[PDB]
């Protein structure tokens, strides 16, 4: 395989459908990467079992806890966690250095960490004004730079991994545009939406995807941070985005919520003390193959790890058949269609 | 398959190996019962390929939460967790007539719960004087004729199920010989050695088996209840034990102890935090095939999920590789070779 290449197969107004080509494998764009040095309470050969081409890892977590060194002198993530495919690893989410964290010590982290998709280090809080938000997008474009640089002066790295910039500019338009043109102008593998999912809600992360995403280049992926709910996912992709992580489904499941095709239900609700219908009616997965709501229910009141497992599995798996029904949708050009029943069902 | 047959195929000195054979399944013996109603941190299918036959449910647990009719209601125990093979049930471990749990409650719980394997319900706390032990063997016995009674009074539990009684006395050698008499006048399908693993240490629970196995029928399976460490399932075995449960490589293991053949090891100890060895060397559990003892010491000092699923699933394998050496040590006749080469790398 080649170190990068993304090609897009279908379209359906502003949504893609298509494949990243890596060294470690294939990735299937939209993409949902599930958050990890674990994914928590699953085995990776679950984890992919589910679906997932690709996972996420974390530079702040990991270098505090092993140590990035240690992980590289243990032979990297990749042969330490048992996940032998892409890995994308965020950034490390203060001065004009870092922060006390620099961008070359967070490529350096990834490196050692042997990520396969390197997010530039960035630093915007919501609300914000326009005054600091330009600031904030200013300094990230700034190590934008660095990132680039610290990144293609690493031969192993340059030649083996990709490298992603991140969009900031809060919720205004003219910012999100010269972050874009910034970006760009650096150039790229794969561009993220930076700075949504912190607080403005649904409508206003919609309004902003609707202009912000068209000012990245098209030929390329487009990354939304740390969304979402089913229905986020959804919307996104309506308006161009090929990539999402999120830790909704792993901490939800381990709190009793499962997501299902007619909204999320909580299991500890007595309600499902007696049910023996699986968690939900279509889902494929393991678990629904074999458990009932009622087991379930009672794994989770009583606190047995157990009930993390199969509630984990069922809404890692939720989610990777909610990528692949939006995947083949557009594929056959009936998107729009299936995002309306989706939502009409799912609300 | 019957509903009950012991046919014992190799001896060597006290030591037995054979087979159980029930509708649900065949027990390998000497057996190794894993405690649950889940085995805490594994599937069930995850249990089963470490090599467990059977496994333990418990009466009051289950009685608790979330309640024997309830379970019973949803098809009982081993469809509840996905489980198909036998259960064996201990019976709830104060007046005649019960504990404020009778013998005929504990008995039809143990039937709501669907138990292939039933204890009859007993009450002896160690130390104890000669006749404190003596009262409480005596309440034990009629109990235990209740036990029978009130199995045998209902046809299901009596044609599809086994039931077992549990031998007391303390250390007394007398009242030991007494309550195995008492036992063998009512008739069981099998006979637990009750009352040990309680406090005296290992040299004492040897010295009670060496007078206390050989009261019991030779053709019937010996169970000691809640043993134990390696070695003491392997000194056990040399004084006519057939089946063992106990939660120490369950509970153990979410503590961070792995049992290796060259003893115990505790892996959140700094020194395994570089170590790229498995767990055990040549333990052919899929923890060892996959992780180390780095990843798996990081993973229970982070107190990760994956750690307490990956030390549960090898400590459980590791119990069943002893059992099957056990077996096959016997059957070849070099059983006592085997426990002496045992104890001298163990320990
Ligand atoms: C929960 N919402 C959310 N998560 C964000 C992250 C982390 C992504 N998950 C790990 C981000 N990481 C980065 N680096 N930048 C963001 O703007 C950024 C923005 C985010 N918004
Ligand atoms: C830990 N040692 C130990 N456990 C015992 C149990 C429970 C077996 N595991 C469940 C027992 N259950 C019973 N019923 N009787 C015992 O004498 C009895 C004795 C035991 N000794
Ligand atoms: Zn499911
Ligand atoms: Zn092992």
């Amino acid at each position: 395989r080649p170190r990068f290449s993304f090609s897009i197969a279908a379209r359906e107004g502003k949504a893609r459908t298509g494949t990243i080509e890596m060294k470690r494998g294939v990735i299937r764009t939209p993409a949902f990467m599930p958050v990890g040095a674990t994914v928590k309470a699953l085995k990776p050969e679950t984890v992919r079992a589910t679906g997932a081409d690709i996972i996420l890892g974390n530079t702040y977590h990991l270098m505090l806890r092993p140590g990035a060194e240690r992980i590289a002198k243990l032979g990297g993530l990749h042969s330490f966690m048992g996940w032998d495919r892409p890995i994308l690893t965020d950034s490390g989410y203060q001065s004009e250095e870092g922060v006390t964290l620099s961008p070359e010590r967070s490529i350096e982290i990834q490196h050692l960490l042997g990520s396969d998709i390197v997010m530039a280090f960035d630093e915007t809080p919501y609300p914000a004004t326009p005054s600091r938000a330009a600031s904030s997008m200013e300094r990230s474009m700034r190590w934008a730079k660095r990132s680039r640089d610290a990144f293609d002066s690493r031969k192993e790295q340059a030649e083996n991994a990709a490298l992603f910039g991140i969009q900031q500019g809060s919720v205004f338009e003219n910012l999100r545009q010269q972050s874009a043109d910034a970006l760009a102008e650096i150039g790229f593998d794969g561009y993220a939406v930076g700075g949504l999912a912190v607080g403005e809600g649904q409508d206003e992360m919609f309004r902003v995807l609707d202009f912000s995403v068209p000012m990245l280049p098209d030929d390329k992926p487009h990354y939304l941070m740390g969304v979402g709910k089913p229905d986020d996912i959804v919307g996104a992709v309506e308006r161009g985005i090929d990539m999402f992580d999120c830790v909704l489904p792993t901490r939800s499941g381990r709190n009793g919520q499962a997501f299902t095709w007619d909204g999320p239900i909580n299991i500890r609700n007595a309600r499902f003390s007696e049910d023996l219908k699986p968690l939900d009616s279509e889902c494929h997965c393991a678990v629904c193959q074999k458990w009932s709501r009622a087991y379930i229910h009672h794994l989770i009141r009583a606190g047995e790890i157990l009930g993390a497992m199969l509630m984990t599995e069922h809404n890692i798996a939720f989610y990777q058949q909610l990528m692949q029904k939006i995947r083949d949708s557009i594929s056959e050009g009936r998107f729009s269609q299936f995002a309306q029943d989706f939502r009409a069902r799912y609300f």
